[PDB]
């Protein structure tokens, strides 16, 4: 049981703008989606300092990078809070709707597309690097979804039936063809020296066969 969503048109046009502006600088991405699961991991932390309870579903709170060149994927793993199915559908959990309005106006006002994160909407960066994004998500108040997304007007919900995730968020980045360089370890290592050394969560990044 698949449902069907159009892109409410404002993030419509924040997808395509992410997807058609010549813009070179692409790692970005990385930074942004770290950075999310980051928050995300800080949400379920503070929550547990009230309610120990809220950790039943994993104690550990940490950040995976998973490569597959088999699949083209690079995979974002995160065992912070997670989102509902309500949230999936509102924006993934965001203020999309004024973030962009927001992010619009600071690029014709001198911004560029690096700095989309101070606008709430950094998970849209995925659109620099992939094709096709899944998101998997649990939360500790609803089940497991599937939320996907190639772009062009419409994204889809449903319940996961894959590998159960105990609690948090997987991104899967369908990549580009000619988007490769981000399956690489050096290339991987490169960016989050660059611009994730301070991120108080540890990030592991597999390898492969
Ligand atoms: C914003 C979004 C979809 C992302 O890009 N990464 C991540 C991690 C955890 C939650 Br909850 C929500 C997210």
């Amino acid at each position: 049981e698949v449902e069907t969503f159009a892109f409410q048109a404002e993030i419509a046009q924040l997808m395509s703008l992410i997807i058609n502006t010549f813009y070179s600088n692409k790692e970005i991405f990385l930074r942004e989606l770290i950075s999310n699961s980051s928050d995300a991991l800080d949400k379920i932390r503070y929550e547990s300092l009230t309610d120990p309870s809220k950790l039943d579903s994993g104690k550990e709170l940490h950040i995976n990078l998973i490569p597959n060149k088999q699949d083209r994927t690079l995979t974002i793993v995160d065992t912070g809070i997670g989102m509902t199915k309500a949230d999936l559908i509102n924006n993934l959990g965001t203020i999309a709707k004024s973030g962009t309005k927001a992010f619009m106006e600071a690029l014709q006002a001198g911004a560029d597309i690096s700095m989309i994160g101070q606008f709430g909407v950094g998970f849209y960066s995925a659109y620099l690097v992939a094709e096709k994004v899944t998101v998997i998500t649990k939360h500790n108040d609803d089940e497991q979804y599937a939320w996907e997304s190639s772009a062009g007007g419409s994204f889809t919900v449903r319940t996961d039936t894959g590998e159960p995730m105990g609690r948090g968020t997987k991104v899967i980045l369908h990549l580009k063809e000619d988007q490769t360089e981000y399956l690489e370890e050096r290339r991987i290592k490169e960016i989050v020296k660059k611009h994730s050394q301070f991120i108080g969560y540890p990030i592991t990044l597999f390898v492969e066969k």
